[PDB]
């Protein structure tokens, strides 16, 4: 369904660096961070 459509808010993708570490980048502001928004976010 939509589940694997939206794992974080619209515009924000999960990405994996060489560390094996995820980060977060946000396509709307170009802003990208080391956070966890799924931890934040109740959606």
């Amino acid at each position: 369904g939509s589940m694997e459509q939206g794992f974080l808010p619209k515009g924000w993708e999960v990405r994996h660096a060489p560390n094996g570490r995820p980060f977060f980048i946000d396509h709307n502001t170009k802003t990208t961070t080391w956070e966890d928004p799924r931890l934040k976010i109740p959606a």
